[PDB]
């Protein structure tokens, strides 16, 4: 390091947690972390924002995008087709409003989140108080579908009496209320309230440690997916995936016409956790859906499942998302808690490709500030990653490969470490080439230049890929068309402030048109032309 | 491992995250973590609970102690001597209520938390609304000491006009309200409200990135410390330590008569962080006081300072405490958020010796449940620690030593790993011998048998030390007195459920009476006598 | 390593590939396998000393086929014209193969300096009179020139004048392969009053060593100044500078090679304790190092030499400069067809230690099996090269090497990392000076670094760097520079194909630059070997 410190300035090595990057143990790494060491890199951890009343206006979205939202989540657990279709128009209006200047345009992906195997309570309307210590009944009786009170809950899962056990829990409304079952019979269940809040009407029920007969996709889901194809969505977040076949069902539904759509299976319960490896293998990636997961399993165990699934997805090289209550208190407050700040940082340090806002952006008072807070924590945490260890462990775990794109990608990432490259610039049609760079977690941003609008959107799922959408039509000479895409990477980089004159860039390209021929790594100096 | 699996049962190696313990990389470690793998060990991370209205009754304390409170924190920022003196009696009444049965008696330490260099607002009384966008004034004018409104704040730091800068912040009431200074003059400051809540009367002010002339100990502090000596407290949490001399001031105050009291310096601001190494060297340990720290420094950087200080304290072998908002939402709610759960786990995985509750126990609706939730997260996180790496890194970092107690301690911890010892049993007068075991972070509990009531209390600061207070008077033959203290460790272990017949224990003792002669490690089977 | 399905079960049996996949060095050792056959590409260079048994053009030709890469001219013996006869003989043997330039093996020529000598005077006149000395004795070492010929059993004179000053009371005086030791007792005006320790027979003008003494001689005799200038005249690739002791001795050789010899590669020979102590400063200003174990194992205890060897190979590996292991590697083979079990072991362990080259002295120069010596070193080195634990070596070198903004450095480590991901048969590099190939060498890839060059000198000099197989390209530039680049690469690959280094469906990493002239290497491509 003594020589770049005479060339790049003493202060270059004070930023990006570079003193901590050069440590020889994880422990020493931790000791050298410095609050005055400023993140300089662009932010690599994608932000996912749930659209709802607080974030659906075209002007709201424009501020979200400016703040750093990369992916928009449509939760089909609430709202009609036309409501969502309008969310989509407003998002594409906001996004496409920056097309004016191609060099600074930010692709925004749109993720459709399924309703999935849901269990709802009755019309019970307004609201009624439920009391801890107190005896509540659960019935499947179609007459009570319309009645309901502090003493009786109806629920639309007919066979509930066949699946629970004595001492098992029934949780209603995102786990707000807890009932312990004491007696099972064919008429219904007899329950004591363990946790008593105020019950609304047609709420969500969870039954931990049960096998519920509800099939892969409800009729409602089949429809919701065909909407997504019709509206050209980029990603499905598949709710409550329990086994592989559940993911295959989803793929079949999307059929030939939506085979390029990414399936992110949400692990929400003990079944998904247990069947995780088989879910991973057929999904495009994973969401640690900590909300359902923290009622389906004991709450003090969610961190184990989080770190497990993130690790296995890092090892598999498929994107993984951390979700739910990351900045919960910013629903009502403008500044998050010390534990929220911690949780966002620890999700990045764990190895998450994406972090997610729900309430915070859908309904809260501070949607834009939440996005801004995730963006600011993420940048700090990314630079505090111990790349030495991480890269070496990924290097080792990864199999040998005779695939030129794999070979090229690992040489390029190594190269970027050797010189502290400001960027790896890569041409990709499908995103694949950038993904294989991303899977080694380089410090250097992976600037992916593509003509596929859809690719530019989907690559937000892979940590460290900055998609640039290329709009100009083919030069006549292919080699020229290549240079210009590369030159567009650089100029965009310059304008967006990720690259400056004198920076080194690694440039990854291929020897002919089409997917699958990336085979070339160059080392260039950014220049003034 | 194939042989203990034929001896101890296949299922022994399914618990304590033992499959993950046997992994060869950190990454693989993470992948093997298992939500069905049950923590079996006792909980090693001490819990600190702030005493206040919700946790001051003798009956409340008894449930706190049962739930797992190890250290009681008296916050001298609120309350009079007689109020606190009564907190102390109630704590000692609760604690000493279990002396009935020596084999299950749990020492409870009492920590005195200083008021420290405080800056307070005026009598302003009741409450008044302060508004974002709006022009507020700060004055030192003794006339306004009694007035105050949505347009004027008084504050008792006379020289405030001499220490701030334009664009600097003034934060009032645990950072509830934020003012940006725009004009400085000798009469006062002119400020815009950035963050507007509701102001009370005589609240706390923070001035980030300023040097305030306020001396080491205020007059009030001198007194508060002499109370602590008089009331036999175990620990000082020294508020807002800024430099070493601040810690020496505290030690001088306690004078000869309180030289065995432990000083834990609270790092709350950019000055303490910068001067951390020199603070550590003279303190007995550290508190990451994330509350003040998250307003004194940018909030998105607290995790860097946390992980830094925890690492440096692990490396130094001195206790370190993580504090503030760990389970904040349990002030009003019975179940914490997914990020609170995360934060507690990540503080244990970071290497914290102690975790802390404030609001959650002092004033909230759910004091006992908060303690129970910290206890349950901590147990899970402790077993998910990657001991392979951690022990090796501590082994390496630690200097060579010709001190027999150091030598013995590292052999013993190695030994405990070889056999998955249920416990290391150690005789200590002062606690030192158990501390040097603790500093290598064994999986096996360090059961410390002592006659010093005060030691039994203070060793709660060191991760993994379970103090047992020994009450029987000296056998005539010293060797016999040793065996019996050791036999008391075992029986206590048996009764409390940390040891069973057939378990291996490492037993650490010394060759003569007095501190400093620990030099002996034995390997024993727990027996039926 | 599940890919096995495409390259065959067979592939992961060979090259010590199971031992390469071990997580620990101990597991690595455990998985070493005598049935796991090595590749043809042998990456550690053989320096053969040229003397009586290795001068015949027929023998040189055999020695080249056996796998000799550098030819050492020991200028301690032989005449200028003797040597020019050797040089011309070598060139003839080398150039006899230029006829098929796809299998042409460049052969470097190294000039081994005579350097600071210290000789004993004549014994009572006669040049074959052989005194004896008794152990518990008294002996005298003199400056005085009349004793030159008056050489008693009690008194001897020696070339080196300034011993009075430089050897102190207690210093040791070894004579003839350290057969005779003297502990210096008194620094008299007479000379040095010594006490014998070991004894035996004598002669006149036989080597003497000054253990732990800082030799006064300038580090270039007049004979060196003259041998060097001859070296420049005959276009030698490499100097082995004898008895290097400090940095100034290396600069003295660079000074004496002058502007005409700027591109001669200087390998400082570490022969003595002062050498070992000043090693780092010597290494800063040299292009490499010889571990000259002959003289070293007299000038320091024999049991300490493996320590000096291992330290110097490690420090050179760290610096990324070649290092030679020299002396008695196959001693027995002078007289016998086959080596001892300690000799093969010594060769394998030099390679596992990290030696860029291994040397044969008498085994090739004056001995009865020079061709089979070469063949032995060649066979052991291929087996030992595969038993290297690259996972740990590559990891340590990576971590030890500094960050660089030099695109050649950057490209190189990228290429080496790529080679490892896919078990590349080769890294094909274009280089004018050798530098681009050396910068690959430094990371010790398992794949052969096939260096394509038009520089005949570079192609020869590059044998110093482990794993670099030089090819000489003769064709004149194509019209279009890009077509000229591609033709060199193709030469590289077809050259490989002919020699067995490469087979169709192998991956290669191809390293090249963006424009002509040195220092512009900046491109790495992954390609398949073609013409299925
Ligand atoms: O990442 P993917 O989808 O394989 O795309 C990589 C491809 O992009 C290119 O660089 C350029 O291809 P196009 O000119 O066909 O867009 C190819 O050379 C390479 O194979
Ligand atoms: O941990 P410390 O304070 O050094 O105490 C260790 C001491 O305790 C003992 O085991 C027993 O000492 P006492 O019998 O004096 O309590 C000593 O042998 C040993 O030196
Ligand atoms: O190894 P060196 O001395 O830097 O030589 C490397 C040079 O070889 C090349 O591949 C070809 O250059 P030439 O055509 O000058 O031989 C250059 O692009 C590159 O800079």
């Amino acid at each position: 390091v003594a020589q770049l410190t005479q060339e790049l300035g003493t202060a270059f090595f004070q930023q990006q947690q570079l003193p901590a990057a050069m440590a020889d143990t994880f422990l020493e790494h931790l000791c050298l972390l410095d609050i005055d060491s400023q993140p300089v890199a662009a932010r690599s951890t994608s932000i996912i924002a749930t659209i709802g009343p607080a974030s659906r206006s075209v002007d709201r979205l424009k501020e979200m995008i400016k703040a750093g939202m990369n992916i928009a989540r449509l939760n089909f657990s609430h709202g009609s087709h036309e409501y969502h279709a309008e969310s989509i128009a407003n998002i594409r209006e906001a996004t496409e409003s920056f097309a004016t200047s191609p060099l600074s345009y930010r692709p925004v992906a749109i993720a459709l989140d399924t309703k999935g195997p849901e269990i709802r309570t009755g019309v019970l309307e307004s609201e009624v108080e439920i009391v801890k210590g107190s005896q509540v009944l659960v019935t499947v009786d179609p007459k009570f579908q319309t009645r309901g009170d502090a003493k009786t809950v109806w629920v639309d899962y007919h066979n509930i009496t066949r699946v629970v056990a004595v001492g098992g829990r029934i949780y209603i409304d995102d786990g707000l209320i807890s009932l312990v079952v004491q007696k099972i019979g064919p008429e219904g269940l007899v329950t004591e309230v363990e946790h008593g809040g105020i019950l609304g009407s047609r709420k969500g029920v969870n039954l931990p440690n049960t096998e519920v007969d509800l099939p892969g996709l409800s009729e409602q889901d089949l429809l919701d997916l065909r909407f997504g194809v019709q509206h050209n969505v980029d990603i499905i977040f598949a709710s409550f995936v329990r086994k592989a076949s559940d993911v295959l069902a989803v793929r079949d539904a999307l059929g030939p016409e939506g085979q390029n759509i990414k399936i992110i299976s949400k692990i929400e319960n003990h079944e998904g956790v247990k069947k995780f490896d088989e879910i991973l293998e057929v999904s495009d990636g994973i969401m640690v859906a900590r909300g359902d997961l923290g009622i389906e399993i004991p709450a003090e165990k969610v961190f184990l499942a989080q770190k497990m699934m993130i690790g296995r997805c890092n090892l598999a090289g498929k994107p993984v998302v951390c979700a739910t209550q990351m900045l919960e208190s910013m629903i009502t407050k403008a500044r998050p808690t010390r534990a929220e700040t911690s949780d966002v940082a620890n999700a990045v340090l764990d190895g998450a490709d994406c972090i997610m806002l729900s309430g915070e952006t859908a309904k809260g008072s501070f949607p834009v500030e939440a996005v801004m807070m995730q963006h600011a924590i993420a940048r700090e945490a990314e630079a505090a990653v111990y790349h030495r260890q991480l890269f070496e462990e990924l290097r080792r775990a990864a199999p040998l490969s005779r695939d030129p794109t794999e070979v090229t990608a690992i040489g390029a990432v190594e190269a970027s470490f050797k010189c502290c490259a400001a960027a790896i610039i890569v041409l990709t049609k499908t995103g694949r080439s950038a993904q294989l760079l991303s899977q080694y977690r380089p410090r250097a941003a992976v600037i992916a230049v593509t003509r596929s609008a859809q690719a530019a959107r989907q690559v937000h799922l892979s940590r460290g890929v900055f998609p640039l959408l290329y709009r100009e039509p083919p030069e006549a000479i292919w080699a020229d068309d290549v240079d210009r895409r590369v030159q567009f990477g650089i100029e965009s980089g310059k304008l967006r402030g990720f690259l400056r004159v004198g920076d080194l860039v690694i440039v990854v390209t291929g020897w002919r048109p089409g997917s699958g021929y990336t085979n070339i790594m160059r080392v260039l100096s950014v220049s003034h032309h």
